[PDB]
């Protein structure tokens, strides 16, 4: 995935909900800083749902891949927004940014 397109995709998709950076405020989507290398039900003083915690998986790209195209598929009690990103290309680009961004 391209990091630059990934960056722009995140900004064009998620931005006013998630931050993926150090200082990211709570809002609706938790500041996903430290996503890659953590489990679901492990949010830094953010109010979780009985769906995210129940999952008990890791985030590393694989799970994310489906989740982002199939939010209402992993668990039908989350928030269930748009269909999915665009296709896999953009999504992969997204992951590529995310890998960096969430780390730093
Ligand atoms: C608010 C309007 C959101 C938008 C837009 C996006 N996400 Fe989100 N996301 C949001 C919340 C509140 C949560 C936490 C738990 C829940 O069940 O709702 C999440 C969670 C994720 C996760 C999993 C992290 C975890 O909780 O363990 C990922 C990987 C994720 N979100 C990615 C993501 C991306 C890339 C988005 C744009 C394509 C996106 N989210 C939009 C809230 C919101």
């Amino acid at each position: 995935g391209d990091v630059e397109k990934g960056k722009k995709i995140f900004v064009q998709k998620c931005a006013q909900c998630h931050t993926v950076e150090k200082g990211g405020k709570h809002k609706t989507g938790p500041n996903l800083h430290g996503l890659f290398g953590r489990k679901t039900g492990q949010a830094p003083g953010f109010t979780y749902t009985d769906a995210n915690k129940n999952k008990g998986i890791t985030w590393k790209e694989e799970t994310l891949m489906e989740y982002l195209e199939n939010p209402k598929k992993y668990i039908p009690g989350t928030k269930m927004i748009f269909a999915g990103i665009k296709k896999k290309t953009e999504r992969e680009d997204l992951i590529a940014y995310l890998k960096k961004a969430t780390n730093e």
